[PDB]
């Protein structure tokens, strides 16, 4: 398992947090020095554990698919909730087990579907570490109306910030303020299948995109990025979603 203690957090400790939940992700190649994720695993092979702690020393545990880094489900104390969709209630298989309450979230956790259950767009909802703290408290005195909003900031901050270098920095740099996401991180948020998949191509096909992936960079610009040469190749993207789990 992996923990994260907010109380008395700092950057470096979120840093540390986040390397050793891409350490727990097995990958059997690395493409162009980059983690590239298994395809399939067995269902006791397939999820990891992340203990969270807020300020008030509030824990919550997240259950992660290890081939995709989705995140299944959460449990609070004697429950547990999972997202309304196949691999949740597949995982919900082997996590969270002795929990006497299962709760199924109304909700896939797929974005599209949260922020329409949260009312809010990804732009609209604050990161940083105290909102991470906040999403925890939501979600530990489960409160159905708060729930998609902290979802959200708790798949960000664990989930965005694992495939992302960029993502990971810009978060843990908010310790004790909150910010906005730019357009930026929630491009790339948008695009990592797309990425992984051309990324994964372009190593057959001497580094070169079979299709461009259009990113919106730090000064908000439309870039169109076609070979592995690209800074957000080098440079920030940490993980590989295998082709195989792109359909
Ligand atoms: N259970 C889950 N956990 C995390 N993300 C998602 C998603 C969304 O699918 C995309 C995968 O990069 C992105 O929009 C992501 O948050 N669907 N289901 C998910």
């Amino acid at each position: 398992d992996v923990s994260f203690r907010l109380s008395g957090a700092t950057s470096s400790s979120y840093g540390v947090f986040i390397s050793n939940l891409r350490k727990a992700l097995p990958n059997e190649r690395k493409l162009y020095d980059i983690p590239l994720l298994r395809s399939s695993l067995p269902g006791s092979q397939r999820y990891a554990l992340i203990h969270l702690t807020n300020y008030a020393d509030e824990t919550i545990s997240v259950a992660i698919d290890v081939t995709n880094v989705y995140i299944m489900g959460y449990r609070a104390g004697d429950t547990s909730y999972f997202f309304n969709e196949a691999s949740a209630t597949e995982a919900a298989k082997y996590v969270f087990k002795d929990a006497m309450r299962k709760v199924t979230l109304p909700y896939s956790g797929n974005y599209e579907r949260l922020q329409t259950a949260a009312g809010k767009i990804r732009e609209n909802i604050p990161l940083g570490l105290p909102a991470l703290d906040s999403a925890i408290t939501t979600l530990f005195y489960y409160n159905a109306n708060s729930a998609a909003s902290a979802l959200m900031v708790l798949i960000q901050s664990t989930s965005e910030a694992a495939r992302y270098k960029f993502i990971e920095q810009q978060i843990g740099k908010r310790v004790d303020k909150t910010f906005l996401p730019s357009l930026a991180i929630i491009s790339l948020e948008n695009s990592w299948s797309a990425l992984s998949k051309q990324i994964q191509i372009a190593s057959t096909n001497n580094g070169q995109f079979e299709s461009p992936v259009v990113l919106i960079n730090a000064q908000n610009q439309r870039v169109t990025i076609t070979n592995v040469d690209a800074g957000v190749v080098t440079s920030n993207i940490a993980l590989l979603l295998n082709r195989n789990n792109m359909a």
